[PDB]
């Protein structure tokens, strides 16, 4: 492994057709028999596991001891025919025989698996890099053909990236993706975050915001993976049928500490299922609620429950009320333990980067414009400011950066460290008392700033007050609107055109007020809604009553104000009133209301079209390097090749995590360069409109 | 065939065979397929309308029972909003169908108590359940066909 | 239909339409 | 797939397919990996001989 | 159609440079091409 690492480090930085790669393949040819023998060893001891895991080989096992005879061993690998006769003889020589002609298949497979993994991966990386750099190499074709099973087995662990950082030349970098990283990436918890991020970054559209939010999402995703790893392991019949159909369509002393930890893990694992079942209990309690009836006297208005089989459902609502309350409180605990760390990490990172570059407090001019920026002040003084963030030396780094200019002693008291003696001692080298108050006030203040936590707190208030009046559980029915995506879009369509909607509502109010003014000034005689002549009720003699009547009847009816107006037949102002009624109809019923309706339905249509356009733009071009699929429709099955190998999105987060894991001194030239480039917070290593094929199409073949 | 055989048992059942015109013509096939093309959003939109009318009917039962008289004769006052089930059925049958809000069915306010709260409730019902939900259903269906 | 309700409605309308 | 499992071990399986020799192709393709007897039992053929 | 016109005004202004016409396409290959182009190279106010 050290040999091949040295070899591929020597080859690193070569051009598509360089003397280094030509001598590489020439030397590989010069040891054709030896490299072929090594590749054969790898191939046989790799296909060994596939042979042994197959059911065909398992069928030949004929011993309760679980050990197969040498004769049956040879017969099984003759039936498979993957291994040649001399190869089977060599494997028999390699067998760990127990002197009874019986060899353990499992031990023989597993013993030679772990040590050869790294070297097999490195050899696969070397062969792939030679094939990619020099395609027109007939000699290398034979070696690539012999390296068939090893490459296939190590392909899922292998990943390729094409960052460009040196001499404006695009190059390829290979690394190892561990099974744990990909397995945890396959978790749908981070898949939903991937969907949300890929929607949000495309929605924003900022040129630098693309890479900036990409790296921010990568850091947040890594933090979420850390949290997951730390936490893992008659009318009644018709009404019942309608409720069932709706549900179907919608659905489809240390022991105390140990118990607390177990309870927290249990709540965090199934927070989402807890929310779903809480929604179902809300449905059930509202349905049970659907059977009330009022009467004059108790069995002094009485809200008394009555239906068939009272014992089935009257205690049911009573018990499910408490059950829903307890479930919802557990939901709060789970949300506090699950996602609040993620948002606090976001805010910590944002404030730290602002303090570093924008220097919000080294300039000490927040401006009090934003309440969040003002509330950001109290937490710097706490020593536990950077604890949640992976980095905790940002305060010291900013001190060393800017204390020569603004005064080291000035920011010594500002950023919360004890003194310069604190850094001097750092260089020199009860739990209740460890809790810092101001950090906790800042923490729960930003908890009370987030929208989701306030929605859940309002849920708490409603659930707790539902015992005051059982009808208050109808507020929990809004989770359907706040749940499934379609109703979330429906609700957001109302707020999407909020400015236009409220302005046109104000315009309608202005028009109706003007019409009320003229109606009072001229037509106060006609508004006679009374029936008995003894006590007439003039609907329009005061401004407020007339305006309220107009807003209540004229807009709502649709026929106009003239529906409630007495018929203007054979009287003065008949034409002056037919004009008024026709213009009321034409300016309040057919235009303004139609304008509002069109605004709402077009906002919803635009939201749906944007949602579809996000998915479309997802495929029209790759957003990492801003390259369309036109260059790859020129070849069969091309854009899939780009997405899978050239500029794959999933492999970048694996690359960042692999950079995080391994130590600094083992970084190669490309790895160290990209580490430095990320540390400087400058993003030019990304391809940025230049793929490898664009540069090397002439010799790509 | 099953409908046709049923038709011999009762001729009335032959009317169901008239739907073949829809499959005969491409335009009619598209017209019927419009409903099932965007049925997912339509079902949840109907559910949202049901939820909203349920909220409004529980509000009316809690505070507006005395305005829901529908019987002209005073000898037998028929309280339409006397129970949750009856009030909800009455709303979902009359208010949405009228198109002009529940004010056509509810006795008009005469300056009594809760007059402002009554007019706010009626205007917000009209707005939300007429200008928004029904319009969205219409637009969704016509836009799917288009 | 009192002074308070009309005042609140007008205040909200003016606050929205001022900007 | 659960329903189409029922038509595997019966004669005249490719009644409408142009190729009536798909059984031999499937055998020659996968019998070495999956055993001749297992493929013979699955496909409904009498025997390899 | 009116609202589409006001939206199109902003869209065309943001995707094309008024002074020289074409923009945000050839400059897009260079990082931050359009922003630098409109700030320094081709700006409406600097001509006045
Ligand atoms: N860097 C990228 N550039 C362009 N397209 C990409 C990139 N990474 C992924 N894709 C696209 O992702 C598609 C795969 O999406 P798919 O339908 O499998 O689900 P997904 O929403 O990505 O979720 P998951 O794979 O986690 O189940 C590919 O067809 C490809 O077009
Ligand atoms: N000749 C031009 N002059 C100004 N902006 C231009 C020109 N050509 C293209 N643009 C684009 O228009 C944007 C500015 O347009 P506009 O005047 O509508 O914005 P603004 O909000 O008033 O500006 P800012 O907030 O940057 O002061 C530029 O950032 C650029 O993307
Ligand atoms: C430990 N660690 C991280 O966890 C990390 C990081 N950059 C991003 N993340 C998430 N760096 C540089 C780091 O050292
Ligand atoms: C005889 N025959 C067919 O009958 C056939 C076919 N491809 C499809 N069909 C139906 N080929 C290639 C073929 O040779
Ligand atoms: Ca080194
Ligand atoms: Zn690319």
């Amino acid at each position: 492994k050290d040999m091949v690492v040295m070899l591929l480090s020597l080859l690193e930085g070569n051009v598509v057709n360089g003397m280094i790669a030509r001598q590489m393949v020439d030397m590989l040819v010069e040891s054709s028999s030896n490299v072929e023998m090594i590749l054969k060893f790898f191939d046989m001891f790799l296909k060994l596991k596939d042979i042994v895991g197959s059911e065909a080989f398992q069928d030949y096992v004929t011993d309760p001891r679980g050990l197969i005879s040498k004769k049956d061993f040879q017969k099984a690998m003759d039936s498979q025919k993957q291994f040649t006769g001399p190869e089977i003889q060599f494997l028999l020589s390699c067998s760990e025989a127990d002197e009874n002609e019986m060899i353990n298949f499992e031990e023989f497979a597993n013993r030679f698996q772990e040590p050869a993994r790294d070297i097999g991966f490195n050899v696969a990386v070397l062969l792939t890099n030679l094939s990619e750099h020099v395609p027109h190499d007939p000699r290398l074709r034979n070696f690539l053909e012999l390296a068939e099973s090893i490459l296939e087995y190590f392909r899922p662990y292998l990943g390729r990236i094409e960052i460009m950082g040196a001499s404006r030349r695009i190059e390829r970098i290979y690394f190892e993706i561990s099974e744990t990283n990909r397995a945890q990436w396959e978790m749908p918890q981070v898949k939903e975050s991937k969907r949300q991020f890929i929607f949000d970054v495309v929605n924003e559209g900022g040129e630098a915001e693309k890479m900036e939010l990409f790296v921010s999402f990568c850091e947040d995703t890594i933090f979420e993976m850390q949290i997951a790893a730390q936490i893992s392991e008659t009318a009644r019949e018709a009404a019942t049928a309608l409720a069932a159909l709706l549900w179907a369509v919608v659905a489809r002393w240390g022991e105390l500490e140990v118990q607390r930890v177990k309870f927290l893990n249990y709540l965090s694992r199934n927070f989402y299922t807890l929310r779903f079942l809480a929604l179902f209990l809300a449905f059930a309690i509202n349905f049970i609620l659907l059977f009330y009836k009022v009467s004059d006297s108790p069995p002094n208005m009485v809200y008394y429950f009555l239906e068939e089989s009272t014992g089935y459902m009257e205690p049911a609502l009573w018990c499910l009320s408490l059950l829903h309350t307890l479930v919802a409180f557990l939901c709060i605990i789970g949300y506090n333990c699950l996602k609040v760390p993620l948002v606090i990490f976001k805010r910590e990172k944002e404030l730290a980067r602002k303090l570093e570059f924008d220097g919000l407090y080294i300039t000490e001019q927040p401006g009090d414009d934003d309440v969040k920026g003002q509330w950001d002040r109290l937490v710097l003084n706490t020593p536990s400011f950077p604890s949640n963030y992976w980095d905790k030396f940002v305060k010291r780094k900013v001190l060393d950066k800017h204390g020569d200019i603004f005064g080291r002693e000035r920011i010594a008291e500002l950023l919360g460290m004890d003194l310069a003696s604190l850094e001097i001692t750092a260089h020199n080298e009860t739990w209740l008392m460890s809790i810092d108050v101001k950090y906790q006030i800042w923490k729960f203040g930003v908890i009370f700033t987030d929208n989701s936590f306030l929605y859940l707190g309002w849920y708490m208030v409603m659930s707790l007050l539902g015992h005051y009046n059982n009808f208050f559980f109808a507020a929990h029915l809004l989770d359907i609107a706040m749940g499934v995506k379609t109703l979330r879009t429906i609700l957001s369509s109302v707020t999407h055109n909020g400015k236009q909607l409220v302005m046109t509502v104000g315009l309608l109010a202005v028009v109706v007020y003007l019409y009320t003014v003229v109606a009072f000034n001229f037509f106060r005689k006609f508004y006679n809604k009374s029936e008995d002549e003894d006590e007439p009720d003039m609907k329009c003699d005061d401004m407020m009553t007339c305006y309220l009547f107009h807003m209540y009847v004229g807009v709502r009816a649709g026929g106009g104000i003239g529906d409630e107006i007495e018929d203007p037949a054979g009287d003065e102002y008949e034409l002056y009133r037919v004009v008024f009624d026709i213009t009321f109809f034409f300016f309040v019923i057919v235009i303004l209301l139609a304008i509002i309706q069109g605004l709402i339905i077009d906002a919803f249509g635009e939201l749906r079209d944007q949602q579809e356009q996000v998915k479309e733009d997802m495929e029209t071009k790759c957003f990492i390097c801003g390259i369309g699929s036109d260059y790859f429709d020129t070849t069969p099955h091309g854009f899939e090749t780009h997405t899978l190998e050239e500029h794959n999105l999933a492999n970048y987060m694996f690359f960042l995590m692999y950079l995080i894991n391994k130590d600094e001194t083992e970084h190669t030239g490309q790895e160290s360069y990209v580490w430095k480039m990320y540390q400087e917070r400058c993003w030019d290593f990304f391809p940025a409109g230049d793929c490898f094929r664009k540069q090397y199409e002439d010799q790509l073949s």
